[PDB]
């Protein structure tokens, strides 16, 4: 029960001293690949596609609320805001903390979604609403970022978060419109070219969302749609023992590179 491609998981896993979570979903044929695919590992960032999902499902029924003005305080501003310090006493509307939380990984940002949602639990019921039953928020920006081994909380299996994924941008768990606004934003992000995509050959393309956390935690999640065949959903997440522990995009590389090459 054991392929050849989880076989160079583990080993890989081995070498890097952390403990290694993909799961990976072929659209040519529904096939999954995983590895340690239903074990919990903290989603830091990668939790932002959740909570811009949530409140994109919740402009369906309202065709204005991505350009509501959202007011942005000084006392908003939390560890690394890249984009919501420069809108500090202005407005930003939902469709930009959805672009900067996505894009920017701005936790200022995520916050100003979460806060939409009516609090963490507002993004755990839509991940229910939409089939997830592994996925829970539990805290805001920064502390979802703690990360602690054995700590269920702000938790996914990759398993788990394959398959949302997989609903999110090619399945019909949004409507199509924001599905497409979702895909966008993905494509757009700015912070994945060390993760993912760096494992990949270069003629793909692929959307990604980057999570990075306390024990090193490196996680990356992907729809990629690869050179003549059908779009890939990947799930890499990745967690190590020292808290202060250094981050391991490589590991993440590694993880696609393996993927890719089983194909």
């Amino acid at each position: 029960q054991t392929s050849a491609v989880q076989q160079k998981l583990a080993a890989l896993e081995k070498s890097s001293g952390g403990r290694l979570g993909v799961a990976l979903i072929d659209t040519a044929d529904n096939t999954q690949v995983l590895y340690r695919g239903d074990e919990r590992f903290p989603m830091c960032g990668t939790s932002k596609v959740m909570a811009a999902a949530a409140v994109l499902k919740q402009s369906e029924t309202q065709k204005q609320l991505l350009n509501q003005p959202v007011e942005i305080k000084p006392a908003d501003l939390v560890n690394y805001n890249p984009i919501a310090e420069k809108h500090v006493n202005g407005t930003m509307t939902l469709a930009e903390l959805s672009a900067a939380a996505l894009q920017y990984s701005d936790n200022t940002a995520m916050n100003k979604l979460i806060a939409q949602l009516g609090g963490p639990g507002g993004v755990t019921a839509f991940a229910r609403a939409i089939g997830d039953e592994t996925f829970r928020l539990d805290r805001t920006e920064p502390t979802l970022n703690t990360a602690i081994p054995g700590d269920p909380r702000d938790t996914t299996t990759p398993r788990a978060m394959a398959q949302t994924l997989r609903q999110l941008t090619l399945g019909h768990a949004l409507g199509e419109t924001q599905r497409a606004q979702l895909v966008t934003w993905l494509k757009g992000n700015t912070t994945g070219a060390a993760s993912i995509r760096a494992g990949l050959p270069t003629s793909w393309t692929a959307g990604d969302k980057t999570g990075s956390g306390d024990y090193g935690t490196t996680n990356d999640i992907a729809v990629i749609w690869p050179q003549g065949r059908a779009p890939l959903v990947l799930v890499t997440y990745f967690t190590q023992p020292q808290q202060n522990a250094e981050s391991r995009r490589d590991v993440l590389a590694s993880a696609a590179r393996i993927i890719a090459e089983g194909l």
